[PDB]
């Protein structure tokens, strides 16, 4: 048959122009971001995520993901703290 | 929305003039939105099957993994026609 | 298929100020990529994969790949191709 199939849902990861690495978090429904240098995971302040896919950074710091499971892409405008629908 | 009519969005990626390019799975389709943008413009791809990665360079070339042909295809800035790598 | 070979369920692409592109070739485990104008991929190596999917590089050539689905990110770092969990 192959009635039942499905996608896993990708996972993403970039790096800043500093080095910083940021990763989308299923599990946790997240993205975090950690420089290099300090033990420190930071959770973004993302907020309602569903299974995010996919992230990148500008040249800005300002903060790209898609939404997967919400339909959408979320932006975090490089120190804002408010999360803006693309 | 400002990015309209998305379904299961698969990558993002963003270019040197901030404008944001999206692996729209559900609709097979890349679009991209310019920094501060309303306006969406669709990418001339043609025959993708669950698009899901993208990259774009510095010469704004579209790099897109076509998930469902197990290809990747590419369009240079300006261009109408990909190139299948 | 032209130049990339034998792909399975591609996820993750990237591409450097060299213009390589890097390809998260995940139905196979392994990461490819294609030179500038080169027509041979070549399979980076990474040990250990499982379902990766996200891939980024920096510009020292570093390459992040998200690993294990969730789990891990892997990073190969330029010359050395020492893997380290990030
Ligand atoms: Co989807």
């Amino acid at each position: 048959s192959h009635m039942f199939t499905g996608l896993n849902t990708p996972h993403g990861v970039a790096v800043d122009s500093a080095g910083t690495v940021y990763v989308t978090d299923h599990g946790n429904n997240r993205v975090v971001k950690l420089a290099a240098g300090s033990n420190t995971q930071t959770v973004l302040p993302f907020t309602g995520l569903n299974t995010p896919s996919g992230v990148a950074v500008d040249s800005a710091g300002t903060v790209y993901v898609t939404d997967h499971g919400n339909n959408r892409v979320v932006k975090l405008a490089a120190g804002s703290n408010t999360q803006t629908v693309l």
